[PDB]
């Protein structure tokens, strides 16, 4: 399995609106397509987020997960991570039910509490704002995404009861230190697949001392026991799947994380930014891990052992 | 002014509770006593907290400072800095009402939100806790410091019509690149007396490349236009003192930060740390700032345009 | 010139031998073929060393290169770009011979005195060895490459009156210093090409925190006056190139410094290394930079002012 | 031996010369007041060169020690530790013959050949130079310190057999990965007495990046089988030993590596700089190591287990 990278493909998420990006997926049908053109383009891990058909504002119920996993699994062995993100006064017993009724074998798990923002952005982008919860959202200066130790305790035992492995997110050095807490506590075991978050308002920058400040406290706190995962957000999303993949790391791309293709064009598919790591990974002399090697990577239980 | 290390001095603080050493100061005497006598072994910045005398828990309001403010200043001619802090629970409006009343020279400013506990410590001192409220915060795995960026923007605009400046207290990298958010609206005006806090759970640790990270993050996104100053938590704070004046920085030390002096024995003054920060400081061959030279390295308004 | 990246390549060199691969270039027409190949496939510069067609053993004489340079210009546009290297006991005046006649746009200068060994690979390799120089020169726990204070000086003055300016080696952090000294004395005026080499027996190795150390330093020596490209020896050829690429960089591949193409295989051509790097680049973003682009970016005084 | 920190005294050495400041010990009666005085004060080991007593010039004869060795034996327990530098054009052979007779339990052993110079001094220094052999030397842009793989070998066996073990001078990241080789192929065994000199001219320069990022080199080489020691010259003597002590390293002193004390006055004894970094360890916390105590951290074969 050495010189394999697995690309995650985080295909819509939460944080980017739909007046920013006509090809964000909105619709169950637009969000299956991306993850299913992604993973035919090398993704392995698909990071799915759901939202609601009428107005593209993120939904975070069980029941939309629905009509978008078992129709990504009919066609595609890929590996499906169901986030436990949601709104920040949803509590985390309830951001975490579609991942504990699906039994997914991987969910996302943010390590801490933090600000997050994106009303810098609402010069270049609030006149073209179609629906007021954009609106309400790009403007709000007090937005916190919660994960307190309790939180995140919560999460490792309920969800992990079911088999699921986490992708932790971790967006600052902070966040490491959380998770050696619990990896030392045993509440977490290896390999941890640990996804490091650059470049976020409220996260640490994207710099690449930034990048090499991650990956020497995950490799002093956690050895040879985790598996390296980068998220570049925005037009950092390349830079940085290039430094992971040269430095032995595995890399995330998607439009739930970066709208961008290059001077000012929109990335039109998911699948693009995958074809574009794959470019680099290949070009590196390295090959872009299948969903079977992410398995053996990750220690995941296996497509089949899901409730979908 | 080159080669002067101004020494901070946090006499009690919230974090540590009275359970845990006789000698964390409690009343404002008790607190009084303490700022002065470390004023007089060379710390020319007070960061001041109050508590409540019957239990010794916090206590953030206007008249709680009342006994402390001006019985320090005709002592001393240290610089006064008050704590924005408070109860997870309290408002940023609420948390800000002693620095807005009492206009003084410095506040403390946390630059994010973010997660805090010691729990963890439950084990060496559960037996030991004389009061439910030190049982209920110790054990409590859910506590944030809350401080989005609509809360910062506040305390920076209506503490900053009064004259005050602020310690900037920045607990991780995504602390200073929220800083540098504000620096460069013109919220803050230079040179910005930047704090970077290691070694608390929930914030950055205080291994040596953390001290490191955050020197170099500080350095890019403020150049020559700040003031570094470290505060090591814990048995870290000589440690990372050391680091930091020997790096051109200057250094925080107190019992609200550190309850020991060396293998197992309590600290029994907030004095007794500042003498050691000072025989690391002359041990350089540098100088302890006085007060006066603290006022010009931070371009406070001074001592006496102060409301007490 | 946003986003245009310098590929140079270095064709043969001196440090390989014949017998370590069949693909090294050693005559006249082999290195002018293949120096206008890979300048086809996208190299800007191409750095040159010549070799004796009997037995391959390096050859620094003047008129080695005469079928070499004005060759290659007929065909390419390319910046050529002259070694001074030469044998541990050749003086610095007889090495600069080549660049002092030719009067190239560029010429490498190694920045410090260092330490060079092969021996580590004799075991494996004696047996294949077909040339008693061979033999000498791998076995030889001797070799040092002599750049003084003094010699580096007579360098820059002599070549630099011809209108020739530098590719800076620096093999390890005090190369940067030491070209710090020479740029302060006014000697080599900016912007420098820094090309920092990673990985040689000797110098530096080619860890990612190798790499960073070197551009960080070199950013706080230089500041913007610099132009930063990277040459990763052997395997951690194209690891080396996505780092700088991805950082800013630019990017030194060819024969002269990795043998290897992919998982174990040699490379057959200097091309199919530059093919491998362009792809990087273009996977990223970026464009690779034409000999007009580079000359821009490193104030270089044109193809047709050359005495060749 | 926790907390306890190893003080190396560097006496007079070879780089310095007498007219630079009438405190550098010249005659073996000042050497050997200068090595008691050190050891006295808290050296627990002293590194030792001789000088011709007419004129001060490096003196690296055999017999050059009898009046030195012997006599701060009887008077101390601190480890000795010969050096093995030279002139430039003394062979390797000819530069151990002192440990080789001796067999003392610690040599000097420079890791790389470098350049070496202090001619930027030229300019303020000429008028007061007394002897012609200052002149010569100072104006030297040629120096060399000569240490090829070959010589290193030569004196790990050679030196090895008499039971010493070294002070490993490394004086940029090369010489810690020139070190790993050796290591790697059981020349020399754990522990490794690891010397990082920091700020000469021709080896890596003194900035806090400089010191972490060998620090880090060294970890990951050599993990817990090394004892790390810095070595700031000049006027960053007591700040990189102030970084050392705070992070778990010992530290150099002595007139051999810096003539300075504080605030621009030359230091009259090599004990003030003992006593000064005694200040900066105690100040910390620690402590500083007995001789006994060194011996125990560095593996050393006893104060009577030498030829003297
Ligand atoms: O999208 C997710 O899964 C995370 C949750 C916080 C921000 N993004
Ligand atoms: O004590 C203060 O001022 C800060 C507030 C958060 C934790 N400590
Ligand atoms: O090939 C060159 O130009 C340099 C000289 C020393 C080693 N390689
Ligand atoms: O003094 C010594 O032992 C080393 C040898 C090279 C420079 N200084
Ligand atoms: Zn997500
Ligand atoms: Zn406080
Ligand atoms: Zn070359
Ligand atoms: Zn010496």
């Amino acid at each position: 399995l050495n010189g394999k990278v697995i690309i995650t493909c985080a295909v819509t998420g939460a944080i980017h609106t739909p007046s920013m990006s006509p090809y964000l997926p909105v619709s169950a049908s637009e969000i299956t397509d991306a993850a299913i053109g992604a993973a035919e383009a090398g993704a392995a891990v698909i990071h799915l987020h759901a939202r609601h058909e009428g107005d593209g504002s993120p939904d975070q119920s069980v029941e939309a997960f629905n009509p978008i996993l078992g129709v990504i699994k009919q066609a595609s062995d890929a590996v499906l991570n169901i986030t436990t993100g949601g709104a920040p006064t949803m509590s985390i017993a309830e951001r975490i039910q579609p991942a504990q009724h699906y039994r997914p074998e991987l969910a996302s798990l943010n390590m801490g509490t933090m600000n997050f923002g994106l009303f810098p952005m609402l010069n270049r982008y609030e006149s073209q704002l179609k629906h007021q919860w954009e609106r309400n959202y790009l403007g709000n200066k007090d937005i916190i995404f919660r994960n307190t130790f309790g939180d995140v305790e919560h999460v490792m035992t309920t969800l992990g009861a079911g088999g699921t492995r986490f992708e932790f997110e971790c967006y600052d050095t902070s966040h490491l230190y959380n998770l050696k807490h619990f990896y030392d506590r045993g509440l977490v075991k290896g390999p941890l697949f640990i996804q490091t978050v650059f470049g976020l308002m409220g996260g640490i920058g994207a710099h690449p001392d930034d990048v090499l400040h991650m990956k020497r406290t995950a490799d002093r706190l956690f050895g040879q026991d985790y598996r390296w995962s980068v998220l570049g957000a925005g037009r950092n999303q390349l830079n940085i799947a290039a430094m992971s993949a040269a430095m032995g790391g595995h890399v995330r791309v998607g439009l739930e994380d970066n709208l961008w293709a290059g001077k000012g064009r929109l990335a039109e598919t998911n699948a693009q930014q995958v074809r574009a790591a794959r470019q680099i990974v290949e070009g590196l002399g390295l090959e872009v891990a299948t969903p079977a090697e992410a398995r053996e990577l990750l220690a995941l239980k296996g497509g089949d052992q899901v409730n979908f």
